[PDB]
């Protein structure tokens, strides 16, 4: 009854116990800037005060599918239909070695990591739960990280603590930081489209935004998010490392562009 990524149970299975990841408008999906409509009307994504989150310890845990850091939901994501509400955050990879863990393409290039900040409809609906089945309920952020040259000190606040929570299901508290730093500096450039959850169920309520200009950590940081954590309880251990959706069928969905 527990889904892999690669394996017996990968996501090439998920359609068999999970009919939804079998639908339509599945994400993630590989960006074709050719066929991408420009629609300059789309108003900017403004993330509402991402840089405080407060005073209490965040919530950084394991799945053994992925770091996942809580988010309170003072956090509102502003720019979309409706009024939005921040929730969580975590990241994909891939294995120790490469350099393409990313989930999303652009003209089939990935990264090394995609950073996913989950959001819910509070406007329309009470929980995050009740909108991951209704029609736009949630809206993330995915943000491509490259690696560059220079250390990133705003992913060393999850990177730091790995080590804390290397089997499936430890967690732990860490301080507040600024979360609009793990974006890339300009969120002007974005593509928006209809997608769903990348995991089962996968449910297609998600209104994605996928940013242009990407994230950098260094070389260092993401062999530390490679080869640190676990999926398994205890061990022996299994590197938690190709945690990524492969792109899937856009079937005949508009990919508009900010620019
Ligand atoms: C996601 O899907 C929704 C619904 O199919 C799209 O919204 C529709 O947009 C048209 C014109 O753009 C309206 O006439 C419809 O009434 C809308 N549907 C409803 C019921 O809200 C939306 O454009 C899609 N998002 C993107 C940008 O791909
Ligand atoms: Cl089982
Ligand atoms: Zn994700």
């Amino acid at each position: 009854h527990h889904w892999t990524y690669e394996g017996p149970h990968g996501q090439d299975h998920w359609p068999t116990s999970y009919p939804e990841c079998g639908g339509d408008a599945q994400s993630p999906i590989n960006i074709q800037t050719d066929s991408v409509i420009f629609d300059p009307d789309l108003p900017a994504v403004q993330p509402h005060g991402y840089d405080q989150l407060g005073t209490e310890p965040l919530d950084l845990h394991n799945n053994g599918h992925t770091v996942q850091l809580s988010l309170p939901p003072t956090l509102h994501l502003g720019g979309l239909p409706r009024k939005y509400t921040a929730a969580q955050l975590h990241l994909h990879w891939g294995q120790r070695g490469s350099l393409e863990g990313s989930e999303h393409h652009i003209n089939s290039e990935a990264t090394a990591a995609e950073l996913h900040v989950v959001h819910y409809d509070s406007q329309s609906y009470s929980s995050l739960s009740e909108a991951a089945q209704k029609p736009q309920g949630l809206a993330v952020l995915g943000i491509l990280i490259e690696v560059g040259e220079t250390e990133n000190p705003a992913y060393d606040h999850i990177l730091s603590r790995l080590h804390e929570i290397r089997y499936k299901d430890q967690k732990t508290s860490v301080p507040p930081f600024s979360v609009r730093e793990l974006f890339p500096q300009q969120l002007e450039q974005f593509f928006r489209y209809n997608g769903s959850l990348t995991t089962p169920p996968c449910y297609q309520s998600v209104l994605w935004t996928v940013f242009n200009r990407r994230a950098q950590i260094s070389m260092g940081q993401l062999e530390k998010l490679q080869e640190t954590l676990s999926s398994t309880e205890e061990d022996p251990s299994e590197p938690l490392v190709q945690n990524y959706r492969v792109p899937q069928p856009l079937n005949q969905r508009t990919i508009f562009a900010s620019f």
